[PDB]
């Protein structure tokens, strides 16, 4: 897994699992 960052990561690295998801939809 290649990540990309600032874009979409809500269950990886692009904050750590939780882009205002708790891992599912901003």
């Amino acid at each position: 897994y290649e990540v990309h960052h600032q874009k979409l990561v809500f269950f990886a690295e692009d904050v750590g699992s939780n882009k205002g998801a708790i891992i599912g939809l901003m």
